[PDB]
């Protein structure tokens, strides 16, 4: 995240850390036996992190669970990014507590314009590297479609938004990718992709969750 500040430990309890010997993606729990994140985060071997802040350090409320099985979006394209979401189950089901909570699933798409929380550990730098040890969060509005387009002619699709400042200087980055946009309680989004970070009319692109909800809710019921 950069031009964002310090959450606060587990200010955000649906925000997990997908880990593979080292931190790679985020990911939002959305029951006790499943998380969402991006499907270009997908690899064999996950590790779902859940209760962290310092994912460098053990505080004591973490639960590390290891995945069961990942389903990637049918429809996704590698090339594009388009559908670019997938389900983590978790071998055994997460201990809910105020630390660990799930995010709920939108009922309907989110309105341009409308403020949003977006959380990760990727780099907090537009120009180098720097990681943060602690989980980063930034508010930033749903763009329109329009400037969306605008940013990135022929490369969205309506299973992507645009969020962020087309000013730059706020924005998710390289390591962020698979967390949560959660805009009025509901999960709105996934961290997928972007033109570098925080660059003036280069807003961050998400997956927009609302298009998968009904593949969401069948997939893990059947599952
Ligand atoms: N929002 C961005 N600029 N991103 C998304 C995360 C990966 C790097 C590009
Ligand atoms: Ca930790």
């Amino acid at each position: 995240i950069v031009g964002g500040y310090t959450c606060g430990a587990n200010t955000v309890p649906y925000q997990v850390s997908l880990n593979s010997g080292y931190h790679f993606c985020g990911g939002s729990l959305i029951n006790s036996q499943w998380v969402v994140s991006a499907a270009h985060c997908y690899k064999s071997g996950i590790q779902v992190r859940l209760g962290e802040d310092n994912i460098n350090v053990v505080e004591g409320n973490e639960q590390f669970i290891s995945a069961s099985k990942s389903i990637v979006h049918p429809s996704y394209n590698s090339n594009t990014l388009n559908n670019d979401i997938m389900l983590i189950k978790l071998k055994s089901a997460a201990s809910l507590n105020s630390r660990v909570a799930s995010i709920s699933l939108p009922t309907s798409c989110a309105s341009a314009g409308t403020q949003c929380l977006i959380s990760g550990w990727g780099n907090t730098k537009s120009s180098g590297t720097s990681y943060p040890d602690v989980l980063k969060c930034l508010k930033a509005p749903i763009l329109s479609d329009s400037s969306c387009k605008s940013a990135y002619p022929g490369q969205i699709t309506s299973n992507m938004f645009c969020a962020g400042y087309l000013e730059g200087g706020k924005d998710s980055c390289q390591g962020d990718s698979g967390g949560p946009v959660v805009c009025s309680g509901k999960l709105q989004g996934i961290v997928s992709w972007g033109s570098g970070c925080a660059q003036k009319n280069k807003p961050g692109v998400y997956t927009k969750v609302c298009n998968y909800v009904s593949w969401i809710k069948q997939t893990i019921a059947s599952n």
